[PDB]
């Protein structure tokens, strides 16, 4: 029920990240100009929340009658606001991909016979609409199929589980019900969940900001732990497995994900227990062959000595600051978490391409 | 090297922990009293460091003449500053233990045949004296043994090393030269280390604040990292071994440390990589067998959900805050350091009885 994205015919909102988790507050998006700005300024978080934030801020424009008059007009409106949309966080590809496919449905949309301007409106804002549908539908997919998977996995005969998972990916990473958090949830509706943990995931904390609050939120019994109080916690807290996102899962199943992910595989095995990854297939990036082809983004050092504007490492010292670890596939013992089903990862390439 | 304590005869100056790391300021101690605030106000850090201020700052008043009249006066002046001190910060027992021995050492010298009040003052001086160069070369030892040891296991035809290290074990955590850091020291010295990498090493802080500070003050090539990107430095920055401190060390070889060093040295067999702890014999504990007599510290969750005065997690959360973790001797892979060197876990109980 938390939702990041608020989104009814003509209105659209969405939930200011800048100011989580102290407070919890929305703003009206009432153009794509408005939405490019929050996205740049942070406020919308998650390349599919970021996507469709942008898409909406569209479909909010078309409802209001803006483009046109035309269909020409109206295209090259279309066209020009979702290109702008693209250059706000080029930093993901869904912004791009979701602006091909509406860009496809507008001149799919624009070249039929008896073509008509009320027609390509309202079909592109249909499609918009059906693109926010299927996301939070695939997101509760990966929820449900992932926690029935874990649950035959770890406890088939009924009984509850402990979870513990990293970083951000609930509804302040998505659209709404989130991937690994989305497994979480979905644990807790079953009336199957004991306990849930969540690391701080330094440097930037989104498990101590983001992911606290979410189950907070949600009422979910759950505690914080410090990134290196795992271990401990797998020994002495009775965890019985891991979940965690995905920034990137490529052909054989190598895991690019915020740093800290391969880690908490490392540890997870010497304890035996499933280490899954919940990963929508747009996460999946059947391109690369393996892990080693990813280039790893090192972030300034600044963001790891400072916190709040107050540095807290000592003058001078040399930093590595990488965003994201690579978990080699064969760490992966739960599965590889996706709306079309859970997968081990050397199924993983022909699963996606090959199944609906 | 880096200096936490600074002692000459009659002179007692103290790194003040709570300016650091931005600022270096040194606190001249002229009384035991001063000492015990200064202890209290965790200007001075370590159990080790935090009994010889205590001592040395009794040495200070007995350089001054404080202690009358006779010599049953001042060995009861010594019995009392010491069961003074102790009441500093009873949390570490290396202040008992120096107590107990620097007042069996003024008994005994006090009980000697035509014992005087001169005689007993220097002794004492002189006694707390020794502690110091005692602690100070057992730290040396410490590091020059484990860090052959480590030369040896890791790069016998030569060849510098990358070391990982965890929370502090320095110059800041000892009398001087330091443990774990110590052997990283030692490394240095010999021109046979590559870099040091030191994590975070939440939620206190200490790697961060003040083994980043000793690296950079001795000009020693090392990086600070999170506790979280441990696994990933050691599968792409060339990691060749850890050396971790310790609370405490069992008669198995069980070592009790600050949380995540279990995980370090998990993390350490997986790459297959040696894991040292690196402890003088004081903090091994024969009275327990394994580290299931251990029992955990949890400190207050407000110390691990704030920074700097500032809350940083979503309010509300509840939060687990155990101060330390317990590593299984089978995953001390390199050994257990001493100031007599490096054992396996096995070989431990044996070698300190």
């Amino acid at each position: 029920t938390l939702e990041a994205i608020r989104y009814s015919r003509g209105s659209l909102q969405i939930l200011d990240q800048l100011l989580l988790p102290k407070q919890s507050r929305y703003e009206a998006v009432g153009s794509v100009h408005q939405a490019w700005e929050a996205i740049r300024a942070m406020k919308v978080r998650g390349a599919p929340a970021i996507a469709l934030v942008g898409c909406l801020s569209l479909a909010v424009e078309l409802q209001a009658g803006a483009g046109g008059p035309g269909l020409a007009a109206l295209v090259a409106f279309v066209r020009d606001k979702l290109s702008f949309l693209v250059t706000a966080r080029p930093t993901a590809v869904n912004m791009a991909r979701a602006a091909r496919d509406l860009a496809d449905v507008a001149a799919r949309e624009a070249e039929r016979e008896g073509a008509t301007e009320e027609a390509v409106r309202e079909r592109v804002i249909c499609c918009t609409e059906d693109m926010l549908e299927k996301d939070l539908r695939d997101n509760r997919s990966i929820g449900d199929l992932g926690a029935r998977h874990l649950l035959e996995r770890v406890a088939p005969s009924g009984g509850k589980v402990t979870v513990l998972t990293h970083c951000n990916t609930g509804a302040l990473a998505t659209a709404g019900y989130g991937t690994a958090l989305g497994v979480i949830r979905s644990l807790h509706s079953l009336g199957r969940l004991e306990h849930a943990f969540c690391t701080e995931t330094r440097p930037y904390n989104q498990g101590a900001r983001l992911t606290a609050f979410e189950l907070v939120y949600e009422q979910i019994p759950a505690t914080l732990i410090t990134d290196s109080m795992v271990a401990a916690a797998m020994a002495h807290r009775g965890v019985s497995a891991v979940v965690v996102g995905a920034d990137r899962v490529v052909a054989n199943g190598d895991t690019a994900n915020k740093v800290g992910t391969y880690q908490l595989a490392i540890v997870a095995k010497h304890h035996g227990i499933p280490f899954y990854v919940a990963a929508p297939s747009y996460s999946c990036d059947l391109r690369l062959e393996t892990g080693k082809e990813i280039i790893i983004e090192e972030r300034p050092g600044q963001e790891l000595t400072d916190v709040n504007g107050v540095r807290i490492a000592a003058p001078g010292i040399g930093v590595w600051n990488p965003a994201f670890d690579v978990t080699p596939h064969d760490l992966i013992t739960g599965g590889i978490i996706t709306e079309l089903g859970v997968f081990a990862p050397e199924e993983l390439r022909t699963a996606l391409t090959t199944t609906i």
